[PDB]
């Protein structure tokens, strides 16, 4: 059918820009459509074709009487209503677009934990998962074995090729762009540091990782930045040649 | 000093109940501290030693201008300015009280992957984490995995024993009550269901699984009830017993 390509990654990742930023990059060659699956934001550096709000807003089950969590909650509850609507609406959008890009919920949990978001994966073609992971949590190693295992968790959740990514590399440094690169493209010297680590942690972190010496092929991690479109290209090659094997 | 037990767990899976329902049946036989740490709750089943509200409110940040998700976001950062007094403020509370319940944010994620969460967690006495699902998400077989590899991922992030627990087991079946100890006690058979999906998740879903067969010891699940006092006492040796390990 076309590419389509699912954004995740949590709260004040900075996807939702991404989202938008790399669509207009797409809109040069390509016929882009942008879905909305975010019941709570307030702007959107984009025009979707498909937005929840127009459903329901989390802005609104206040004024109704819940709180934020619960909110939130209830959204997704009142959607799994206009769920097959709303499915088909995405596919009818598939066969007259190129790319499509999908903007979930910046609770990533929300549309990681509850079916409205498991379901609709499981009736998109073959949809990419790009995992925003914002790069001031890379402090230490274990860190990286953790938002790697996520996204690997969030690849068997949803089932679908899920690709981690750092975002806003722009606020890097030069070495430390690449110290990033050290613990990552380079899956041997996590592993390698993490068993340096005496602590009760570093022994299941390190346990863990080894995720690659038992098996799961390495992956590839992309470095992002919605302003400065870099590594742009690169998601789309990744698009196509996950489009290609299935 | 004495024990503390943190209550994550996502939206909606009803872990604020349990953690005053649980502190009530305490205060009983132990003298019991609550911490709320959710910045964006209505009420609460208990009256809390400490509330992050007090100090702000998602609600605010709302009529000041974010949304949700935004807000959130604020909250937890103005809170990462507050921190050194907040924390102290929890061990003030440690040698004066048996068990100290934490009530952590509805946004798990918050908690998860924002500094306040972590950190605050680096700060505490061999912390307990009770990792609260909501069984109507055990459907299918990943979803036994799916749970138990992220109760881990927190076991990791969080560094701190991380209990997988369901939670609401009142409103449950006979032999479905059983089945799902069926995929969880027993670790063996989820993963021979597994094998037989023949999908790609099943692929590595299964290969996941085997984090047993390889390394990192078994694990207790526990079947919790906030209305009926289910497996109440359980958590209590749990709570001794890994107070006394560490
Ligand atoms: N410097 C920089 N800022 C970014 C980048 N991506 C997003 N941002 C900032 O973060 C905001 C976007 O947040 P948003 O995407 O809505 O959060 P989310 O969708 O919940 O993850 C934008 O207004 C930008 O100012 C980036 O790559 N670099
Ligand atoms: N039947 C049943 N309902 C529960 C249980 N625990 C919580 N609830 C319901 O869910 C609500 C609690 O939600 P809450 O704890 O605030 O959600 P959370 O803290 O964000 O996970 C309560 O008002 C109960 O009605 C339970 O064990 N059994």
């Amino acid at each position: 059918a076309s590419m389509i390509v699912v954004f995740v990654g949590t709260a004040g990742s900075g996807k939702t820009t991404l989202t938008g930023e790399f669509g207009r990059y797409l809109e040069d060659n390509y016929k882009v459509a942008y879905v909305n699956l975010d019941t709570g934001v307030k702007e959107l550096p984009y025009e979707p074709s498909i937005d929840v709000r127009e459903f329901v807003t989390v802005e609104e089950i206040m004024r109704e009487g819940y709180g934020p969590n619960g909110a939130i909650v209830e959204s997704y509850d009142r959607l799994m209503e206009k769920f097959n609507e709303y499915l088909n609406k995405i596919l009818r959008l598939e066969k007259e677009n190129d790319y499509v890009l999908i903007d979930t919920p910046g609770q990533m949990e929300t549309f990681l934990f509850h079916e409205f978001g498991v379901r609709l994966m499981e009736n998109l073609p073959y949809p990419l998962v790009v995992y925003i992971s914002d790069p001031e949590i890379l402090k230490k190693p274990n860190d990286y074995c953790f938002v790697r295992f996520f996204a690997l968790l969030i690849d068997l959740r949803l089932g679908a090729t899920t690709i981690p990514a750092l975002n806003k590399v722009d606020l890097l440094s030069e070495e430390e762009k690449e110290r990033h690169r050290k613990y990552f493209e380079d899956i041997d010297y996590l592993t390698a540091r993490l068993k340096l680590d005496p602590s009760m942690q570093g022994l299941m972190a390190y346990k863990m990782c080894s995720m690659m010496t038992e098996v799961l092929p390495p992956v590839r991690v992309l470095y992002l930045s919605a302003k400065t479109r870099e590594g742009f290209e690169d998601l789309e090659t990744l698009a196509y040649e996950h489009y290609c094997t299935c």
